[PDB]
C-alpha cells in the first residue's frame, strides 16, 4: 500500500543555517526565524496534523545543512540505508540520524565505502522501484551499494538540479510529478525507458513545485503536501485538479534558498 508511514524523523535548523547553509546560486539573504517557523508548520503537519509519530532531532550549529535530514538516510520497509553525502562537510550529520534509526528499530546499513557518495535527495522510490541520480553528489558506487542494500527492489540510475527530485516526486500510487523544464523532461523519458511499468504523471510548470509529499492515511486515505498558491500559482493549479486527495499547502520559501524543497526536511517510516 504505497505511501503508509507511522513515523517521520526530522532536525531542527540551526541558527548558522541562515549564514553558512551550502546554496547553489547567490540569493536573497535567508530569514532564520522564518525559515524556523515555515519548518514547524511543517513539522505541525506530519506529527500534529496527519498523526505521524515525529522524532525530532536536536539542531547542531556546526553542521548548517542538518535540517535536511533526506539526504543521509533512505528507508524502505523495515530496513535503512545511511548515505554518505557527496558533500563532505555534511558527513557527520550522519550520526545522529544512524541512533535516530536504530531506535525506531530499523536494520541499518552504513554506506562506508570511502570513494562511494549518494544523497537520499537522488533517491526516487516509486513503490515498484527505485531510481537514483547521478549528479555531483551521487555517484555510480553509491547508487550500487544502494542497490545491493533493498535486494527486494530494481534499481536504475538516471543522469541528473542539485538532485533527482529537485524536479520530481511522487504524488500518488503510479503518479509521479514531474517538471516542465528541459531537464525534469529528459530525466523522465529515461526513467520512462528503462521500466516496464507504465507510471502516470503530474506535469507541473514548476520544476522546484514538482517536489511534494504524498502518503496514504489510514481514515485519510490519499493527502499530498505541496508549495503553496503564493510560491507557484501556476504549479498549485495543477495539485488542485487532484480531488481524491487531501491537499495540504506548506510554505518552504525559506529553506528554498538554499536549494530544500518538500521532501527535504522529512525520512518518512512505515512501522
Ligand atoms: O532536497 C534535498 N533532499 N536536499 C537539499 C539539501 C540542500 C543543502 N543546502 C545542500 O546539501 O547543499
Amino acid at each position: 500500500a504505497f505511501g503508509r508511514a507511522t513515523h517521520a524523523v526530522v532536525r531542527a535548523l540551526p541558527e548558522s543555517l541562515g549564514q553558512h547553509a551550502l546554496r547553489s546560486a547567490k540569493g536573497e539573504e535567508v530569514d532564520v526565524a522564518r525559515a524556523e517557523r515555515q519548518h514547524q508548520l511543517y513539522v505541525g503537519v506530519l506529527g500534529s496534523k496527519l498523526g505521524l509519530q515525529v522524532v525530532e532531532l536536536p539542531a547542531d550549529e556546526s553542521l548548517p545543512d542538518c535540517v535536511f535530514v533526506e539526504d543521509v538516510a533512505v528507508v524502505c520497509e523495515e530496513t535503512a540505508l545511511i548515505t554518505r553525502p557527496g558533500a563532505p562537510s555534511r558527513r557527520k550529520e550522519v550520526d545522529m540520524m544512524k541512533e535516530a534509526l536504530e531506535k525506531l528499530q530499523l536494520n541499518i546499513v552504513e554506506m562506508k565505502d570511502e570513494n562511494a557518495t549518494l544523497d537520499g535527495g537522488d533517491v526516487l522510490f516509486t513503490g515498484r522501484e527505485f531510481f537514483v541520480g547521478l549528479s555531483k553528489r551521487t555517484n555510480q558506487r553509491g547508487a550500487e551499494i544502494l542497490a545491493d542494500t533493498f535486494k527486494d527492489y530494481a534499481v536504475s540510475t538516471v543522469p541528473v538540479g542539485l538532485h533527482l527530485k529537485s524536479f520530481c516526486s511522487m504524488a500518488g500510487p503510479n503518479l509521479i510529478a514531474i517538471g516542465s523544464s528541459e531537464s525534469a523532461q529528459k530525466a523522465l523519458k529515461i526513467m520512462q525507458q528503462m521500466s516496464d511499468h507504465r507510471y502516470d504523471k503530474l506535469t507541473v510548470p514548476d520544476d522546484i513545485a514538482a517536489n511534494c509529499i504524498y502518503l496514504n492515511i489510514p481514515n485519510k486515505g490519499h493527502v499530498l503536501l505541496h508549495r503553496t498558491p503564493e510560491e507557484y500559482p501556476e504549479s498549485a493549479k495543477v495539485y488542485e485538479k487532484l480531488k481524491d486527495h487531501m491537499l495540504i499547502p506548506v510554505s518552504m520559501s525559506e529553506l528554498e534558498k538554499v536549494d530544500g524543497l518538500l521532501t527535504c526536511c522529512s525520512v518518512l517510516i512505515n512501522k
